[PDB]
């Protein structure tokens, strides 16, 4: 007489239903052996289990005797193992977020106060001037909740297409103005 | 009636280097275990021809080529291309950040890229955006039959902070582009 085996399955969770006291439908089969000891069928299971909110990512839950028939022996158990969404707009990096922050080259240079998305409604950022690529912005009181983390603006620059005849005789000026400055000091 | 004993055996190689097939000559030391189960290293040396392609971590075993009442042990030689700070490994492709003012993507540049081999002047076309992907054809790595390229990807970048005479053509600049909207997809 021995125990049997433990099932794993894997349950992918919108983030967003993090702090969500969330039901899901859990659905696997347990195989039917032969005289000759091979599967000849699979039996159905469905269970509708109560996922409790603020589940971590990779965190583990354990249904006992849920898992494959003992010999003879009790049942292993089944494991949900949870796997946190990757977000549209955020990222999980730690306890905090991040958020890419486009912006116009202009937006950079000059500064600029703009409406960046939380889990909820949407803050006002502001961007101080001369901020440089990949700047690490951060806004605290939004971020992973359970204590709540902080959610980092994280600058990138974005450019509009080719330009017409006069947005070009600007950027030749800037080119003008700031002919000094070397973007591949590195090489 | 024993057996031998294996050996693994570091092998450093530069991501140019694996451009070509190379000769070398590893030297190593081969263990004397007491007839109990070590006080001595009797060295070796052996030349083996690396081939065009190899990647870090590859093994490439020799026979026999271990410690010696039996059969000898086997020689594990594993390669290890460590990390460079350059060039991005993607399958047979490479990648390099390529950082350009915001005036060299508006306007369009000719820009010198290096290379595992030699640098390349390489055309930005008016017009370019942040994380495009510019192709160098053959800069890539040499797999065995095939050859990769090297992408060129560009990443804005600006300077510190501005003064009365950029920051009075930025203002103009934003107004000329005034329609344009960065985070449109929000």
């Amino acid at each position: 007489a021995a125990r049997g085996h433990d099932l794993e399955i894997e349950v992918a969770v919108f983030l967003e239903e993090t702090l969500a006291e969330q039901t899901r439908t859990i659905s696997y089969n347990l195989p039917v052996y032969n005289v000759f000891g091979m599967i000849e069928s699979e039996t159905p299971k469905t269970l509708n289990v109560k996922i409790p909110a603020g589940v971590v990512d990779g965190q583990r839950i354990r249904l006992k005797g849920q898992g494959t028939p003992g010999e003879n022996g009790p049942n292993g158990d089944l494991w949900l193992v949870i796997h946190i969404a990757p977000h549209p707009l955020f990222d999980i990096v730690g306890h905090n977020l991040e958020i890419v922050l486009p912006l116009a080259p202009w937006e950079a240079a000059l500064g600029a106060k703009v409406t960046v998305p939380t889990l909820k409604e949407s803050i006002l950022l502001t961007v101080p001037p001369g901020s440089q690529a990949g700047q690490r912005l951060r806004i605290k009181g939004k971020g992973l909740v359970s204590h709540t983390g902080d959610l980092f603006a994280v600058i990138k620059i974005v450019m509009p297409t080719k330009p017409d005849e006069k947005a070009r005789e600007l950027w030749q000026q800037l080119a003008a103005a700031e002919a000094s400055f070397d973007p591949r000091k590195t090489w």
